[PDB]
């Protein structure tokens, strides 16, 4: 049954929520999207409500609205976002336009709580535990974060963790730049068609800036970070050079001098051997070799945490809609459906 919608003013936009959600307040400023806190009465959960904007301007924008919703309604984990609700006051298809998301409101993101600082080796071993837990569930349905950094790891009080925004411009990768430091090379300078375990370097590059306190590769550019990159784990070897499919990349590669990988004990001083060990096998050139979201899980590092009957894996993920060339009212129909045949958790 259609509940009652009331509207409100917020992010120069008028929102139009269910009574059940109160006390609509932005947050993020900007960073999170069109984003509010917010009380959901029939829960009893503090939530974060997105307001997706002009959701259909474009066969671009319609697909990518799509692939959000369709993304957010598979995800069923705890160390993932998932979706408690979605939305809309439009009663057909005709009026559709508008897509609101809600999900849990958490308490921060992870950049905001390593603030210089190194944390515990316990406080480490947790979080990278959830975010490996939530990995194996993410590529365990053919899906690819490729985007993970501190900024879209959210985490309560508890240090519970949660990932964000799985699933950029050239400016806002241009420079000394976050947005860039935490990104595997292969795909920083589109090597080759790459595959998961680019989201297992960026594990890499988070668990050593827990560990230190400092960014791993803070590259002024791209080729600075690249020479951060080959100092840390050496030149590619021969293998690697082949399997750079793109001619121009692998050209510039070996114009490089050569480069031993250096030694990860003398790298991260007092640091847990184990910890040491698996930033070894997460922080390999060679994608082929990286260790994978279920091996890392299975890490001594990790052994007052891992449960193999804990660690669940993903129901199969349908994503041919991705090579799928459909118009603006085509997409728009499909998330419609998708909205209206909405089941909230348990
Ligand atoms: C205490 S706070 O300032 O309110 C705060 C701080 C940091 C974070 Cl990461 C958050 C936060 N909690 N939950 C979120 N969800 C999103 O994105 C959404 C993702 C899918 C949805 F269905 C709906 C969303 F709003 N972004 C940010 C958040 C809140």
């Amino acid at each position: 049954e259609r509940p009652t919608f009331y509207r409100q003013e917020l992010n120069k936009t008028i929102w139009e929520v269910p009574e059940r959600y109160q006390n609509l307040s932005p947050v993020g400023s900007g960073a999170y999207g069109s984003v509010c806190a917010a009380f959901d009465t029939k829960t009893g959960l503090r939530v974060a409500v997105k307001k997706l904007s002009r959701p259909f301007q474009s066969i671009i924008h319609a697909k990518r609205t799509y692939r959000e919703l369709r993304l957010l309604k598979h995800m069923k984990h705890e160390n993932v976002i998932g979706l408690l609700d979605v939305f809309t006051p439009a009663r057909s298809l005709e009026e559709f336009n508008d897509v609101y998301l809600v999900t849990h409101l958490m308490g921060a993101d992870l950049n905001n709580i390593v603030k210089c600082q190194k944390l515990t080796d316990d406080h480490v071993q947790f979080l990278i535990y959830q975010i490996l837990r939530g990995l194996k569930y993410i590529h365990s349905a053919d899906i690819i974060h490729r985007d993970l950094k501190p900024s879209n790891l959210a985490v309560n009080e508890d240090c519970e963790l949660k990932i964000l925004d799985f699933g950029h411009t050239d400016d806002e990768m241009t420079g000394y730049v976050a947005t860039r430091w935490y990104r595997a090379p292969e795909i920083m300078l589109n090597w080759m068609h790459y595959n998961q375990t680019v989201d297992i370097w960026s594990v890499g590059c988070i668990m050593a800036e827990l560990l230190t306190g400092r960014t791993l590769f803070p590259g002024t550019d791209h080729i600075d970070q690249l020479k951060l990159i080959l100092r840390l784990v050496g030149t590619p070897g021969a293998e690697l050079l082949k399997k750079i499919s793109s001619e121009s990349a692998r050209n510039y590669i070996q114009s490089l001098t050569q480069m031993p990988k250096m030694n990860f004990a003398n790298v991260f001083i007092g640091a847990n051997p184990l910890a040491v060990d698996l930033l070894e096998k997460m922080l390999v050139l060679d994608s082929d070799k990286r260790i994978t979201a279920a091996q890392a899980l299975a890490h001594a590092y990790f052994a007052q945490y891992h449960d193999p009957d804990d660690e669940p894996v993903a129901d199969p993920y349908d994503q041919s809609f991705e090579s799928r060339d459909l118009l603006i009212d085509e997409w728009k129909s499909l998330t419609y459906d998708e909205v209206i045949s909405f089941v909230p958790p348990p």
